[PDB]
């Protein structure tokens, strides 16, 4: 599929309704390779078992609140995948979703690829994706945002995960510091 | 590819270096069947082709300034074509501006609403129509408007606005790649959470 | 490839989007054999996966600013390569030019280089120096080093140009040049293609946008 | 070599001695698809023999002087090469001027050739002149090249020293090489520039 080559991380999934269960099965079918994170340790065993059905060994714990938890993700994660083609930041409702959305970045800053893209889920608050853009573009590296509508017009979960997935994609490369709004679906 | 199963009508081809051409070529390769316009009479033969150059034989003229063309167009295309799953729109344009009659170029806003009008009823359900952009208060919810409009009958609208365009503060330049699998996404299943809204695809920086 | 025979010392590598590194890659292509410095010691084992990924072992370090790093680079260069055919010098940055702009430096590393290595080098040699921009720079700047050192070494075979490369896509008239680009034209200034040319600054800017 | 699948006009090739021949000759070597003007009859067949000796048909008369003429030979190429990747161009006040406008300029044939094969031209083509105190060295290579840079030609030129004298000496395989260059891929980075060739410390 068209994510074939890419390895992406995935945090935020919680249980097999999450959004961002939904975008890691899209990302899966498209061919990427994937890691998860676990918020806590009672999720372990959930998250252990959802990537199992996709294919992935990679679970790793992370409080995104807590700057120490994600370098000690990257630590972690740079010894099986010393590389990566970047990742899906999924914690929903404070700059601590923007906070930790950048603190990410910094700490895995060195093991992105080129080409490589940032994703944040959003579902008087100016997302600033736009700043990030700016400077991590000049090194090969797109970051972006979707903000979704509720899972009248009702998004589906796939209709998320498909757009998560293409803007995580070469197909997107043009696209970056940019917020994508995916509400669309009128019944 | 990701466009299998589509019949998308691709106007403002006028030469391979066309921003509507890289689209065609992208939306081509994900397999969609394709057809074309030229506006004017002396284009036509390098439409035609362009378009077999892309495996198509459907080059139809329409000059979208005038509205019995478009209508054509669309009788034209449902001999062909009696359902499509729809279009790309992609066709922008001396003495002081006070001056007799005229539509003061309305062109590619109106043109747009036009030709969705005049092909609603060919359009199938997953259609999505794709415009293209490429003081200035030139940002619109025409998109958003059209979207509303005809999201309840299975119908997507949406825009591009593209950066600078690499022919082959913050310099960014696009590549017709970058914006042909865009428009390609746009217009398959893959954005069918994503109407009424206009994808700004500007990215691609240097190094410092 | 026509860099076959040679042998070129590329300086300036520190990551894949070096221009520097992109210049290595056209060279390696066009079948020169390389040799790469580092500038810090932190940067060894980077160049060195750089190097070995193009097929070469040869990386010695190099501090530009220190003048027995440089006697040193070339010490350790001959044990392995006791002549080659040139190097890439790839070192970075109102009346600004009034203060201390410290640089001068990457002029004067240029020749620094030159006489270091100059009985190392083949009949054919080409040493090229990489300018890059992402009252600065390019003013009183744009200098005849090259014209001089070229003058000085012509006799003895060896050519000396310089590439002036604009803003390179990562992946006024705005215009962007790929980094496949800037190599190439690096790989053919160092090749004997590019013989009838010595004491050259070339300008690279190329790569317009559509209307 | 660098140049399969390129296209190429060469003009002003008059002799084997011609900067433009041994130009022809790296251009052929880079395997280059060539065609050939003739200035005058008395060169046709020279030009044709020369055309041959490097596996080309195409030699076509052009008086780049006359802008008929080179309206005339791109109607004759498009003929056998509907489109192709550029060509080499080689061509070499008193205030009673029996009051005349001074015609306008100098070369212009190269500003004339581009307008008149400019639909002719594959994205990626390169057009280049050839040029062999009175710094009348301006630069309408610059203009030219931001005209047709959008459209993806580009356009530059050599400004040669003295020929291998046939103290720097240019070889003409020096001159050829840096033009083979010049029209390949390789140069995709250089527009609107004058490289100069002068190269060759005896």
């Amino acid at each position: 599929g068209f994510l074939s080559g890419k390895r992406i991380l995935i945090t935020g999934v919680a249980s097999k309704l999450s959004i961002a269960y939904g975008i890691a099965q899209a990302m899966h079918r498209e061919g990427a390779e994937l890691a998860f994170t676990y918020q806590n340790e009672k999720l372990k065993g959930r998250v252990e078992e959802f990537a199992a059905a996709l294919g992935s060994d990679i679970v790793l714990p992370c409080d995104v609140a807590e700057d120490e938890s994600i370098t000690a993700l990257f630590t972690e994660l740079e010894k099986v995948w010393p590389k990566f083609d970047g990742f899906v930041h999924s914690i929903g409702f404070h700059d601590i979703s923007a906070y930790s959305f950048v603190a990410m970045a910094k700490a895995c800053r060195g093991m992105l690829n080129p080409g490589s893209a940032l994703l944040t889920l959003s579902y008087s608050l100016e997302a600033n994706v736009r700043y990030m853009a700016n400077a991590m573009g000049p090194e090969g590296v797109r970051v972006n945002a979707i903000s979704a509508g509720p899972i009248r017009r009702t998004v589906t979960i796939e209709d998320v995960g498909n757009s998560a997935a293409f803007l995580c994609s070469n197909l997107s490369a043009g696209i970056s510091g940019e917020v994508v709004h995916v509400d669309g679906g009128f019944n």
